[PDB]
């Protein structure tokens, strides 16, 4: 059992409360907008004032604000406050950003675990079970308790992958965010079901009904604090210009 | 006696109404500028992100709960012919004269339109609605039915209520809640502090000073820049003021 404090208690934030408190984790909450009626309904404590949530009793601290506002939250934070050292993760998409911010701004005690849930609301409705949680073990000292944070997605069923941030970054790249970038694209197209859809054209509106459910943020934060995404914006527009080009002749 | 009411703006005051409906057994449907699906989910409340889906939804009661400021811009923003039936509009704003006239010129003619204010919030109804201060204007009723079982819904939670216009209203909220908010303000400002040797009328500044810095300062600033008579208040405490400040130099001297 962890005393856990989230920090950014958006649509995410939600997501993994949830499942902390099946398990038996005392959760508490702070945040940007005021989640107060929430956590009331949902049975946790919320802090209105940072300053509180950071003196508190509290054994891991889950970065769980947009990859953009990071930098922003963190440095409105009193770090020193902190009664102990405190274990810091962080769960954003894009995973060399916040291991470089983390490692210059968090008190040099404090650990640091960054981790990329790459599941949500929209895949693990009902579930963690066959979804993948990436992390990187940064800066553990204490590894008893980073061991019961991990534990808490290897309990759910979770396949565990330890990797490094930028080989996560590499292929995320890859992956996610040209899966969003055709999600989004779609969403401009605004495409819509016709009486004789095929199969695969019916995936492409289920992917983008749920790539659209994330928020603007999100989706350029995978590109902006994401080195190698540029060039896999660059191979999506190539390779989409190369196959115009074979038709057009 | 029992309604489906519909929320616009469903932020702090919009969350406290919910509440006690719920508690009555009403049936709820929200919508906002900003994303409250899952606490809408935790409460039993259909949420619309759009407003257009929410007007097409199966509403008796539109409740009006978004800031005095944004009032103007979030009427302006809804697609008003997409209304199913005429539908009862209720304002909860906590001045009155602007959401009148405004909402007498942009709604349907055949809406109704009930203009009111509950003289209470989540500061100082926290236990329960017994004996605060309803406030309410019948400005265009024609469905009499409907209208009393929104009034009721007030006067089952033991609230005293009070039929007034929204000039009288304006009239007296600028000279109590107004002067009692900028206090309250401007003791926030000095940020007064608990002492060894507290009396308990400092004791009563303190608390006074704790709840108003609760509410907004859009929702401050709206007492002020939409009633017509505040301004004159504000003088007249800067003029009282200074009529005490100058019989101590004298008094000094
Ligand atoms: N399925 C998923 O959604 C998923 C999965 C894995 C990882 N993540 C990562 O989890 C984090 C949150 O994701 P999300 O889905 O909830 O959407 P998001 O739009 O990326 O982040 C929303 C959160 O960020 C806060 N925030 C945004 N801008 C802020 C600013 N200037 N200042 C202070 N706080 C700000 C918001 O605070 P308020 O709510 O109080 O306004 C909210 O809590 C992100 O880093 C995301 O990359 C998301
Ligand atoms: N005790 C009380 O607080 C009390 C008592 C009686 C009457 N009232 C009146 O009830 C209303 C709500 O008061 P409040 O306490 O909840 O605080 P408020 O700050 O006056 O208003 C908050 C609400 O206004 C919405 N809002 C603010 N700016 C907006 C904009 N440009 N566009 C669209 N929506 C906007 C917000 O939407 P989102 O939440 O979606 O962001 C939120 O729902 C006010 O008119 C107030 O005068 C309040
Ligand atoms: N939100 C998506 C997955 C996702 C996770 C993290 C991201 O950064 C982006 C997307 C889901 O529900 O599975
Ligand atoms: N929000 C405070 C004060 C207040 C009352 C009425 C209002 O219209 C506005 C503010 C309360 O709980 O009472």
């Amino acid at each position: 059992s962890l005393k856990i404090g989230i920090v950014g208690f958006g649509n995410f934030g939600q997501f993994l409360a949830k499942t902390m408190i099946k398990q038996g984790h005392t959760l508490t909450a702070t945040s940007r907008s005021d989640y107060s009626e929430l956590c009331l309904q949902m049975g946790i404590h919320f802090f209105r004032d940072v300053s509180a949530f950071l003196t508190a009793d509290i054994d891991v601290i889950v970065l769980c604000t947009s990859i953009l506002s990071l930098s922003e939250v963190v440095g409105s934070m009193p770090l020193t406050s902190l009664k102990r050292p405190t274990l810091f993760v962080d769960v954003l998409s894009v995973k060399e950003h916040p291991r470089e911010l983390l490692l210059r701004e968090l008190p040099e005690d404090s650990d640091i675990l960054c981790t990329h849930p790459m599941f949500g609301p929209q895949t693990a409705k009902n579930g963690w079970t066959d979804h993948t949680f990436m992390y990187d073990k940064v800066r553990i000292r204490d590894e008893v308790i980073c061991s019961n944070f991990i534990q808490i997605f290897a309990t759910e069923g979770c396949k565990m992958v330890q990797m490094s941030c930028e080989e996560h970054d590499r292929a995320a790249a890859k992956s996610q965010f040209i899966t969003h970038t055709i999600g989004r694209t779609l969403g401009e197209m605004d495409i819509q079901s016709t009486p004789i859809d095929t199969k695969g054209f019916e995936t492409l509106v289920k992917l983008k009904e749920t790539m659209m459910r994330d928020s603007f943020d999100l989706y350029s934060g995978l590109f902006v604090y994401n080195r190698f995404a540029r060039q896999e914006l660059e191979n999506l527009e190539h390779a989409l210009h190369k196959v115009k080009e074979t038709l057009m002749i």
